[PDB]
């Protein structure tokens, strides 16, 4: 963690509101008003298909702005749903007193607009993914992330991460029977060791 | 207005002519741009150079932005003239400076990145819930429903070359080819060669 006086300040403006694990910050399809900024926790952005599917789009971490798409034009819609990976903590405040504030101190804007500008490129990287890879690649290629987030730990063979079946579904596009399926055949092939939920990524 | 052309003042302004390249994946990203005339595509690719279209930008749209908020990045992607461009070009030294004069500036490059991120979410959405024959499929319709289809006696009738349809979902103008010929064998569309007749 790390924070700032322009940070604080703007915090100074917020509410702060709890929401425990699993719990939804924000449904896809309300009337967006309002920004949050993640003060602690971590939460998943998805999507779904008109079937009930669900498709990961990110996940954001304490010092992450959320509802800010909104922001730019009035009448919009939450893009998205947002939910709960941990407990957390959430500043909120509504679009028209963070624009008096950007108005005070547009720095605010800075580091709001330096976060779009990274989901921008993550999102359009996953695009390339999803349109060039297959669910093999797209899989293989999503544990070799996962093994180079802060989250991974140390091993003899390589590198270990935690995830399930059913997340990494979520995130390629597949159901969590193509992932066991993948997996399988991925420990076959001498690329991973998969032990319950916990999967070493070898090299 | 005002701040558009005081932006625009400060930026040095150039000529490309169709199908050439303003910024190519992985320079140094050290500009920003923005289009005063013309559209562009902005383009990935795959490790074979498949070509996938992110994005169409017009006159009015900033590009080169993504680079601006960290220093040391490089160029996502490709960007390609596709019709003559006229582009107005500023370092990013600069807009910074012009930002502190005024944010209204960053305001608006903000709202377009805004845009952009629900526009590409919506994309991956696409991606991961229909495969190759869907997102095909997908696109006639959405294309059926843009404001320049034509009336047809069988539903609407729009122009668009094989090659354009398989950048847009991915693939090559081969499998477009195959892909739009099942699905006129499952008369749900004609492909006139002049037109394709989305039917309905
Ligand atoms: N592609 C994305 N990358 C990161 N965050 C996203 C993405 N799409 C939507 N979100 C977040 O999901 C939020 C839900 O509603 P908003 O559209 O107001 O603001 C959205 C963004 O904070
Ligand atoms: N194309 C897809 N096919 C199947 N499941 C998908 C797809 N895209 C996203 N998903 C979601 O990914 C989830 C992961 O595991 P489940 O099989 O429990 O349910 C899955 C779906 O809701
Ligand atoms: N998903 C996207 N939607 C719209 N424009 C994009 C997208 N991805 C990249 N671009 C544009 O492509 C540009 C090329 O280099 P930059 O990364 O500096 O800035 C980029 C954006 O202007």
């Amino acid at each position: 963690p790390q924070t700032d006086p322009t940070l604080e300040w703007f915090l100074s403006h917020c509410h702060i509101h709890k929401y425990p694990s699993k719990s939804t910050l924000i449904h896809q399809g309300e009337k967006a008003e309002t920004l949050y900024y993640i003060v602690k926790g971590s939460v998943a952005v998805l999507i779904k298909d008109e079937e009930g599917k669900e498709m990961i789009l990110f996940y954001l971490n304490q010092g992450d702005f959320i509802g800010e798409l909104g922001l730019f034009e009035e009448g919009q819609e939450r893009s998205a749903w947002v939910r709960a990976k941990t407990a957390c903590e959430v500043a909120e405040i509504s679009y028209k007193k963070f624009r008096q504030l950007i108005q005070v101190n547009p720095d605010i804007l800075m580091r709001l607009s330096a976060q779009m500008a990274r989901r921008l490129q993550v999102t359009s990287e996953k695009v390339g993914n999803l349109a060039f890879l297959d669910v093999t690649g797209r899989i293989a290629q999503t544990l070799l992330n996962l093994a180079k987030q802060p989250d991974a730990m140390t091993h003899p063979d390589g590198m270990q991460i935690k995830i399930t079946r059913q997340e990494i579904g979520q995130i390629v596009g597949c159901s969590r029977e193509t992932v066991g399926r993948i997996l399988k055949m991925l420990e076959d092939q001498n690329l991973i060791s998969a032990h319950g939920k916990t999967i070493v990524v070898y090299g």
